[PDB]
């Protein structure tokens, strides 16, 4: 536990998890379900909110940067695999905007 | 706009680190679609951004809050991931720079002066 990680839990993940655009990011990408046979060839480190939430709830993370990199990885995976025109990219952009808005107000020192 | 402690940190800590980086050179000026032979660039990327634009903007007091400057950084990176092929070195260069940006943004002063 740190102030910064409780911030990313109680402010960042609270806001994003309940967002009307969050639903595609709440669980891992299912290439079989979604019909994306190339997905795991293109994307090597899958990431999703569900995994990050669990990790925040089990104190998996040692630094706030570590949690922030997972959010980044989740958004980057989306922009890299998906066509520029796809709605999912707009939904990713909107979520990442809130992530960054909130991270700009995150506590400055990681005090344990 | 106005000057705060956060926008000083973004200018004098974050932007300094990224700018000198060995992978930073493709990001220091706008993408020249004509010069680089990328005729579809402006048809795909509708809001171009580069650290050169962000730097001038921090130097001419364009930004009102740190969050506005951080959104410009995000657009710069996101444009790279959206336009380029996944296997392209540029995408690896952006990811690396983006990781350093998020590490440094984490250590930014909490409240905005
Ligand atoms: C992160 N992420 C999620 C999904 C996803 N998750 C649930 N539904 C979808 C989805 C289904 C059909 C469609 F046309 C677009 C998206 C797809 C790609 C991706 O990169
Ligand atoms: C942001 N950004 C920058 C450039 C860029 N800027 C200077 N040189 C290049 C470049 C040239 C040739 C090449 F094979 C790869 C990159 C290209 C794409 C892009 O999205």
């Amino acid at each position: 536990v740190t102030n910064q990680l409780q911030y990313l839990h109680k402010v960042v993940m609270k806001a994003l998890w309940k967002h009307q655009f969050a639903w595609p990011f709440r669980q891992p990408v299912d290439a079989v379900k979604l019909g994306l046979p190339d997905y795991h060839k293109i994307i090597k480190q899958p990431m999703d909110m569900g995994t990050i939430k669990r990790r925040l709830e089990n104190n998996y993370y040692w630094a706030a940067s570590e949690c922030m990199q997972d959010f980044n990885t989740m958004f980057t995976n989306c922009y890299i695999y998906n066509k520029p025109t796809d709605d999912i990219v707009l939904m990713a952009q909107t979520l990442e905007k809130i992530f960054l808005q909130k991270v700009a107000s995150m506590p400055q020192e990681e005090q344990e």
